């Protein structure tokens, strides 16, 4: 009954980690160095996890030590290794060869060393392979758990944006070419979730450090930004909450209603200023520290970009999505609580 979760170390990830303690799970994770695995033990203090070390998920068959040593245990599979890096430079070696090739080496791994073994597969896609990124602003478009980004080999190098959204829509429609091609052979089920921007605290306090997560790094950039930065007041993108992801990776196993879905996780429009509107209003003791605040915003006026029709994704997983100015609020005390300034 283990589960294998792979890019362990990463800030959703830690997140899912802890949902599996919580519920008693067996958890193997991969991290690419011995140096990480320790840390990491370190803080979940708890017997039930343990670390293989994969250090690059682009190369070689880089999974199939791991089920050359754990094939006969692992029952479910959470992939959640790709690489979030919006200062790369060299484009198909950082981002999309990366996301491709360690989601076939993975999935073949489990074809090779446990076809009949591993019942669930649950991918970290993301809203990425849903919208399209130049359209994130076009309130004509609608998205829902059918829709794909567009983007081709041709043009997904048009900036570091759309290249890692090409990463990520590639590599999940390799996952489910497979599992068409494989129906026969390997028994596991797939699911696929897709977040949009993540945010919320760290799993660990001690994770808030001078630079966080991309993701995350939005907010802390935004919190310690001079006042009298330039801040965009303009529709930026949807959001959820790193709880209710992780909560979702682990329901995408255990619930039969989620097989084969793709699962898109949105929860709010939002922009820079809607962001540093919640640092004012909720710490108005700290105001001049951070940016002002500043309600003539996209999101105020009515205006949150392309619609997200994800009332069939809302529906199977039944719980209650967390609201943006909770998620912003929790993220932002951590970091001010870390620094002893609330
Ligand atoms: N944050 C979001 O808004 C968001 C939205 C949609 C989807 N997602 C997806 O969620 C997953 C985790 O994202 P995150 O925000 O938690 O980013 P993160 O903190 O940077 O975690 C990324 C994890 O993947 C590992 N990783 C990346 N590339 C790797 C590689 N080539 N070889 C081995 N390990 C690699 C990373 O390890 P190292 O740190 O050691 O490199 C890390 O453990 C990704 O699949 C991401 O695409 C995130």
């Amino acid at each position: 009954m283990s589960v294998l979760i792979s890019g362990a170390s990463g800030y959703i990830a830690k997140h899912i980690v802890r949902v599996l303690l919580e519920q008693n799970y067996k958890v193997i994770g991969t991290v690419r160095s011995q140096d990480k695995a320790d840390k990491l033990l370190k803080q979940y203090n708890n017997p039930n996890l343990s670390y293989e070390i994969v250090p690059e998920i682009a190369n070689l068959d880089a999974f199939d030590d791991i089920f050359k040593k754990h094939g006969k245990e692992i029952k479910y599979v959470i992939h959640a290794a790709s690489p979030v890096n919006f200062g790369a430079k060299d484009l198909e070696k950082d981002l999309v060869i990366p996301a491709i090739n360690g989601t076939k080496n993975m999935f073949e791994a489990i074809k090779k060393y446990a076809p009949d073994t591993v019942e669930r597969v649950v991918m970290t896609a993301s809203y990425a392979s849903i919208m399209t990124p130049h359209r994130q602003n076009d309130p004509t478009l609608t998205l829902d758990e059918e829709t794909w980004n567009p983007v081709t080999e041709e043009n997904a190098y048009e900036n570091v944006f759309t290249a890692y959204c090409a990463s990520k829509t590639f590599a999940e429609k390799e996952a489910w070419k497979f599992v068409k091609e494989n129906s026969d052979a390997v028994k596991f089920k797939l699911t696929t979730i897709h977040p949009s921007f993540v945010f919320g605290p760290q799993n660990f306090d001690e994770d808030v450090t001078k630079k966080l997560n991309e993701t995350c790094e939005i907010i802390n950039g935004l919190l310690h930004a001079p006042f009298d930065t330039k801040v965009e007041k303009t529709h930026f993108s949807q959001f959820i909450d790193v709880r209710d992801v992780a909560k979702t990776h682990v329901l995408g196993f255990q619930k039969d209603e989620l097989i084969n879905q793709r699962l898109l996780l949105c929860n709010g429009a939002f922009s820079q200023q809607d962001i540093v509107n919640v640092f004012n209003e909720d710490f108005p003791e700290l105001k001049g520290q951070f940016p002002p605040e500043d309600k003539d915003t996209d999101l105020n006026k009515g205006v949150t970009g392309c619609k997200i029709d994800n009332e069939k994704t809302k529906k199977l997983l039944a719980f209650e999505f967390t609201p943006f100015h909770k998620t912003i609020h929790d993220t932002v005390y951590q970091i001010l609580h870390k620094e002893g300034r609330v």
